């Protein structure tokens, strides 16, 4: 056939085996030529197929466009040329061969194609694609083959063919530069992100990313610097799309009732698993076709006969094995990954509009925590999951592989080998459900710590009143030691688990080994049948290691998947009850509609029938929890229907009974999304009274409210509330009580200028709903609820006169009465600091990966212990009064010196025994070249295994010291590091704290020191055992080949260079990815809280376009920094391939003086480069993020400190004996930078004076208080007690001896008799006795517990009057000379204040008592009256002689009657 068609033979092994070998010409030009030309005709309908379908318009011309297409057009003058010269010379009665003149045609035509395709390819948004960049890359490599047959020929004195060849090269010239200029990528100006404008080739190498990573490196990256994510990627999209078989799979689950969510996804996503499944058996089949080439390799370097050419093909077969390997895995875990974020996409907005819809029925089940649940740990389960779908199929498929290969090649032995790694498994179960059962033991004390230093951070004023601190260091310091007994166990646990996987490759290769050799046969070894397997081992682990962890990975995302079923599969609110209709005479009419909160239950409204005018004015009273917050609730629609219907008109604006703010500032919570008009801004903050309010907040209008106001107070969330619905100018208003809590004149104010017949909405329908009783006489009409059912209903007038049941209760309750509220402080926190990023899957980083499986549940834990909480702060606008490498070295400083030196000398000296054992075991295989079959002594060549399970257990003992003793140094290192903490803030001055918010002390004290002994110490031993890994591998190089080592500093500096670039902007997304993410959860907890007023304004719609462009801020970083994770690979890869490939060059061209077991070390774990030395980088970014917990530790450790406790000029043991007090132009500050709020005072206090201090607000009555008991250190002057300066001596020497009873009764969670007697000084009976003194006798006897009964927190289970009552037990307790009194009874009712006053006079006669109130007849008892204004005493007098004098004080007194 052929042989007629070239005049030649079509291919012989006589030209193969050759030394310099020779491919046959005629298949050369015959059928590698048919690769391509049969690749371009046959997919070529489908790519113009593909194009034609999505027409755009063309783009303009660029430069490179025109260049690569002259260039083809050049092509074709060379196919024109040469088609002509072979048939002139035809003419010279020679008949050319089919080939010569065939080979032109082929080509003539196929370049139109291309051609065509490039002219049509300037529509394509991708301006280049597959199937052209394949089609040059695979033209060169088939091509190379006749360009290096062609030249030999030549060179051999033949120059018949030469125009053919010098044609021919200049068409293989032509032909690469199209390649370097198709891959170039220039930019259309169509799309920010190049992800749809960059070439294929740049598509795979990630070229088109150094944009982001190059201006990462310069300036702190920004949100607006990182592109939105395509428009395939659009969560509007993805929603839609799920959506569609989301209801059908519900609607076939509906018909089952006569689990569907897994299989909802796979309906939906199973031409995006596709291109992965596809795409993942490419990848398993080349990994094994390395230790295949393996072994052609060692074959080659055995013997000396080996053809030179056979070592130089399977060098560049082994660099292009990688290649292909390296970029399929990369786009497999980019294409798999980019679905892992694509998935929660669709269930995280999806859960939202499922939220907004569900019946409240269902959400009387859950809570505000388990609602957000769903998303803050069960949306991110379905992550890993999805991470690995494939991964399922995969592990069984390379295990069963890997024996094929084995068993085929090293014998039926190796079953004790791999049956050795089955026998892994149980020890990993069993060790990681014990690790399971302590660690989560482990949380109820670690949030007793977190508990009990909450109490204790917002109140470090009263604290330092008494100084009861030493009490809690050695309390929390005695909970410390609960902390780490059983934290020990479980680093002793980790050094153990740890050890299995390490330990495992090293002790199979004993087994395996051993059995060959040692079984009843003639069995021999040498470097082909022995250096082959390990590396399969290095393969096996990966696939059968983490075979427990998906396991448990599927059940646990079983109990997640569940969940989400019964939300989702939940029925939604039935609104077929709520008829709007357009035409009604009415606002709104009741048709005996009977509502009942459960089907099982009764009917909380009972056939009730109302009928309400449109504009009219409606009153709605009855006793509490008769149904009127019911009543309401049916207007909205989410109230259950019996029987009735009720018809209603236009839209309707509601306020609830508890008020629900928003996040932001008060203007955007009045405005709600709707349009800024200043007119009706204006005149809606004087109709509701704003204006002062406004005011008296520093940010007026614009000022930012706190998390459900707490900012703002009780009193004033109702009037913006009730301001947000005025602003929308809707039709129906339901006004469920309004105004109760508001003050009378406010409330007179509001109806008058909104509510009343004068007000904002007269000419709109009311509905109130109200407690008090004296706006009904201005309401239109008045309708009583009884017992779910309406009495009376009529005029106010008509109602009196009817002489019914409201005249019977209008004697009754005619006021109500009821005080305000006050609070002007912010809270400053931040608790979204994570562990577990830069790594969404598992099998990204294999090494060792049972560290980032421990992280998961870590984060997990720490996420669902959301109880967290504070207790109070008064009136502080902000502070105000008027109420790289040393860091590491500090670090490892806690860590034992003596041991953090051994156990890096354990870890070095481990390798060397690797090292050696693979050394010795090169001259073992030795063996089988210098001895024959059967000539080997069966016991002096058997006593190698011996020496090799010596190193074996030499492997184990090395490192079994060195993860367990690492344990002690970690735990050791927590403990000293958690008592500088404490031994610093406690001992921190207080002025620190009054710039510092109380929520950093809180997270930094708690969530720094968790990932410390938790997180680092785990990181830390991955990132030495992989390093000094690497160290010892290319160490083991260079001895094989010296000339390695100049070669190893190109590759060093490429290295460092590209980690560092990643690092530089790894760790800012981290930090751009938390502070995106935390607003997804509140914004969903911010609208739960309120779903009762979402449908009142029906702005559902609106909230859904806010969320969806919330998280997209979101995802849009998620996405960016994954493709900056596989950036690494294939530029890193190429570094982990070079210095693998090279090698075998250099033992090539060494082969001279190497042996066959000589390149067998140097090579077969140099293929463990590749998928361990981008394992180092992973581990470099984690420790670089996770140090900053460190760094704010150091921060806190180094702050100032106050004077001594104790002082060597110690106060005599009777001292104070008479109380008096001498101040001599005393003056402080608050801060250095601010102005001195005391200016000077100079004044006695006689011994057994009664002081009383009177003055303006902030007019330093609290400093002086502050002063006394040295909170406030002297700026100027001095303080002489009964002769003695108190600065010369100590804190606790002196704030023993002076009591306080301050005006905010912080108290302290758990028994009451620790809140009295901490230090447990006294006996019970003189707590008794202090008690029934407090006149608390009959109080805490009737409690079960008696003295031990617990406190919640902040005394939540007792009243205002009891708080003040029980620190006044605390004072009779300590009996101190002195006593200072500090509006002490500012909220106690008149009959305990007088109790609270009858117990100063009689028991503190013999104590100087200092009192502060800004209650006048509590003062006027007191021997003596300080008149302090703006830092300075202006009048010094007794009472008497002060009324008597015109001054301040009588003015004071003038106003106080």
């Amino acid at each position: 056939m052929l042989e007629k068609f070239c005049n030649s033979t079509f291919w012989n092994s006589s030209f193969l085996d050759s030394p310099e070998a020779d491919l046959p010409l005629c298949f050369e030009q015959t059928v590698l030529v048919w690769i391509p030309l049969g690749y371009l005709w046959l997919l070529a309908p489908w790519q113009l197929l593909h194009v034609y379908k999505s027409r755009t318009k063309r783009s303009s011309t660029t430069k490179l466009y025109l260049a690569k297409q002259v260039f083809v057009g050049f092509l074709l003058i060379l196919a024109a040329i040469e088609l002509a010269l072979v048939l002139t010379e035809d003419s010279g009665q020679a008949t050319v061969p089919a080939v010569r003149y065939t080979n032109p045609s082929l080509y003539l035509g196929t370049w139109l194609l291309v051609l065509l395709i490039q002219y049509s390819r300037q529509w394509c948004v991708q301006k280049n694609s597959w199937f052209l960049s394949l089609f040059w890359i695979l033209s060169i490599l088939c091509g190379t083959f006749q360009f290096q047959t062609l030249i030999r020929t030549l060179l051999q004195g033949d120059n018949s063919n030469l125009a053919y060849s010098c044609l021919f090269f200049i068409s293989y010239g032509f032909q690469i530069l199209i390649l370097i200029f198709s891959a170039f990528s220039e930019n259309n100006e169509s799309s920010n992100n190049p992800s749809s404008i960059a070439s294929f080739l740049s598509s795979i190498t990630y070229s088109w990313y150094d944009s982001i990573i190059l201006k990462g490196y310069k300036r702190p990256l920004t949100l607006e610097d990182v592109w939105e994510v395509d428009e395939e990627m659009k969560t509007k999209t993805l929603v839609s799309k799920f959506e569609t078989h989301m209801k059908r799979e519900l609607q076939k689950a509906r018909r089952a009732l006569q689990s569907w969510l897994m299989k909802a996804l796979f309906k939906t996503f199973y031409m995006v698993l596709l291109k992965s499944f596809l795409l993942k058996l490419v990848n398993d089949i080349f990994t094994f076709v390395s230790p295949q080439l393996l072994k052609l390799l060692i074959s080659f370097a055995s013997d000396r006969d080996t053809y030179l050419w056979i070592g130089y093909l399977c060098a560049i077969l082994l660099f292009t094995a990688a290649l292909i390997q390296s970029f399929c895995l990369q786009c497999y875990f980019q294409l798999c990954f980019k679905l892992g974020v694509k998935v929660r996409t669709a269930i995280m907005a999806s859960v939202y509009k499922k939220a907004l819809t569900l019946s409240n029925l269902a959400r009387k089940e859950y809570t505000v925590g388990e609602t957000v649940n769903l998303m803050s740990v069960d949306a991110q389960k379905l992550m890993d999951v999805t991470n690995f779908m494939h991964m399922l199929w995969s592990s069984v498929l390379q295990i069963v592989l890997s024996i094929f290969f084995l068993w085929r090649e090293l014998g039926p032995s190796v079953l004790a080998g791999v049956g050795v790694m089955v026998l892994v498994i149980p020890i990993n179960a069993i060790l990681s459900t014990k690790s399971k059962t302590i660690q989560v033991k482990n949380m109820k004390n670690k949030d007793k710590r977190l508990k009990i230093m909450n109490e204790i951070l917002s109140g470090i004023k009263i604290l330092k009143y008494f100084a009861w601190e030493p009490s809690f260091r050695d309390q929390v310091q005695n909970l410390r030691k609960k902390e780490l007994k059983n934290l020990l166990a479980f680093s002793q646990l980790q050094c153990v688990v740890i050890f299995v996987f390490q330990l495992t490759p090293v002790l199979v290769s004993v087994v395996t080994f051993s059995v060959y050799v040692l079984v009843d046969s003639n069995n021999i070894l040498d470097a082909q049948k022995a250096f082959t397997s390990i590396t399969l081992f290095n393969i096996l682990r990966f696939p059968l290691s983490m075979l427990p962890m998906m396991i448990s990975s599927m059940l646990q995302a079983s109990v997640s998947t569940e969940r989400l079923e019964k939300y989702l599969g939940g029925d939604d609110l039935d609104t077929s009850a709520i008829r709007h209709d357009c035409n009604f005479d009415k606002a709104m009419q009741f048709s005996e509609a009977s509502f009942t909160w459960e089907h099982d239950s009764e009917a909380t409204v009972r056939d009730v029938n109302l009928d309400i005018m449109a504009g009219q004015l409606v009153a709605v009273i009855g006793p509490v929890g008769s149904g009127k917050s019911s009543l309401i609730s049916a207007m909205l629609g989410e109230m259950e229907n019996v029987h009735g219907h009720i018809t209603i008109k236009g839209t309707t604006a509601y306020v609830p009974q508890q008020s629900w703010i928003q996040n932001g500032t008060i203007k955007d919570n009045i405005l709600f999304g709707t349009e800024f008009n200043e007119k009706r801004y204006q005149q809606v903050l004087e109709a509701c009274a704003l204006l002062p309010d406004l005011e008296m907040l520093p940010g007026g209008d614009l000022a930012e409210i706190g998390e459900k106001g707490i900012n703002l107070s009780g009193g004033q969330k109702q009037r913006i509330s009730l301001a947000r619905a005025t602003y929308q100018n809707l039709d129906i208003y339901l006004l469920d009580d309004p105004l109760s809590a508001v003050d009378a004149h406010v409330g007179k104010h509001i109806f008058n200028k909104v509510l009343g017949p004068n007000g904002l909405l007269k000419g709109k329908t009311r509905l109130l709903v109200t407690h008090s009783m004296h706006f009904l006489p201005q309401v239109d009409e008045i309708v009583v609820l009884g017992n779910g059912t309406i009495v009376e209903k009529g005029s106010y007038s008509a109602l009196l006169a009817k002489k019914g049941e409201f005249a019977k209760n209008l004697k009754t309750f005619l006021r109500h009465t009821g005080p305000e509220e006050e609070a002007t402080v912010h809270d400053g926190s931040e608790e979204e600091d994570d562990d577990y990023g830069l790594i969404s899957s598992v099998e990204e980083i294999p090494e060792d990966a049972a560290s980032i499986t421990m992280r998961r549940e870590n984060s997990f834990r720490r996420t669902l212990s959301r109880s967290s909480r504070s207790n109070g702060r008064h009136l502080k606008s902000l502070r105000n009064s008027l109420k790289k490498f040393s860091i590491y070295l500090e670090y490892l400083q806690a860590i034992g010196l003596f041991s953090i030196f051994f156990i890096i000398l354990a870890f070095v000296m481990n390798s060397v025994a690797f090292i050696g054992s693979n050394l010795w075991l090169s001259a073992w295989t030795s063996d089988s070249k210098i001895f024959n079959s059967t000539d080997y002594p069966a016991s002096q060549r058997d006593m190698r295994v011996g020496v090799y399970g010596a190193l074996g257990l030499a492997q184990g003992i090395f490192v079994f010291i060195a993860h367990f003793w690492s344990a002690f140094g970690f735990v050791h290192a927590s403990n000293i590091l958690h008592k500088q903490l404490l031994n610093n803030i406690l001992r921190a001055p207080m002025r620190f704290f009054d710039t510092t918010p109380t929520g950093r002390i809180v997270n930094r004290f708690a969530g720094d020191i968790s990932t410390v002994d938790d997180t680092l110490p785990q990181s830390l031993r991955s990132w030495i055992t992989c390093f000094l890994g690497i160290i010892s591998t290319l160490v083991m190089i260079c001895m094989a080949t010296p000339v390695f080592t100049i070669i190893v500093i190109p590759l060093g500096i490429i290295y460092v260079s590209v980690q560092m670039f990643y690092v530089s902007t790894s760790r800012q997304l981290r930090r751009l990815d938390s502070v995106t993410r935390s607003p997804i959860y509140s914004h969903f907890s911010e609208t739960v809280s309120g779903l009762p007023v979402i449908r009142a304004f029906e702005h559902q719609q609106r909230f859904l376009k806010h969320n969806e462009v919330r998280i997209d801020t979101n995802q849009k970083c998620v996405f960016s920094w994954i493709t900056s994770n596989r950036w690494l690979a294939i530029r890193l890869e190429l570094v982990g391939n070079l210095t693998v490939f090279f090698s075998a060059l250099m033992m090539v061209i060494y082969r001279d003086t190497l042996s066959g077991d000589t390149v067998g070390f140097v090579l077969s774990n140099a293929l463990n480069i590749t998928q361990t030395l981008n394992w180092l980088v992973r581990m470099t970014s984690e420790i670089e993020t996770n140090i900053v917990a460190v760094e704010r530790i150091t921060e806190y450790t180094k702050v100032e400190n106050e004077a001594p406790w104790v002082t060597d000029k110690r106060p005599p043991p009777d001292w104070p004996s008479k109380g008096k007090i001498q101040f001599n132009n005393y003056q402080v500050r608050y801060r250095p930078e601010l102005d001195l709020v005391l200016r000077g005072i100079t004044c006695d206090i006689g011994s057994m004076e009664k002081i009383g201090v009177v003055g303006r607000t902030g007019a330093g009555k609290s400093s002086l208080t502050n002063c006394l008991f040295r909170i406030l250190e002297a700026a100027g002057g001095q303080i002489i007690i009964d002769g003695v300066d108190i600065a010369s001596i100590g804190l606790h020497d002196l704030r023993e001896k002076l009591t306080i009873i301050p005006q905010d009764p912080i108290l302290f969670s758990g028994s009451l008799r620790m809140n009295l007697d901490p230090f447990n000084n006294y006996s019970d009976e003189e707590i008794w006795k202090a008690l029934e003194l407090a006149h608390l006798k009959s109080f805490v006897a009737s409690l079960q517990l008696g003295l031990s009964h617990e406190v919640t927190e902040a005394g939540g289970n007792l009243s205002i009057g009891q708080r003040q009552l029980l620190c006044l037990g605390r004072a009779l307790l300590r009996k101190s000379k002195i006593l200072v009194l500090d509006e002490a009874t500012a909220a106690v009712d008149l009959e305990t204040d007088n109790l609270i006053q009858t117990t100063i006079q009689n028991e503190f006669a013999h104590c100087t008592v200092i009192t502060i109130a800004h209650r006048l007849h509590t003062i006027m008892d007191s021997d003596k009256v300080m008149v302090l204004d703006n830092g300075k005493i202006i009048e010094c007098g007794s009472p008497e002689e002060l009324l008597q004098i015109p001054g301040p004080f009588y003015f004071m007194a003038k106003e106080a009657g």
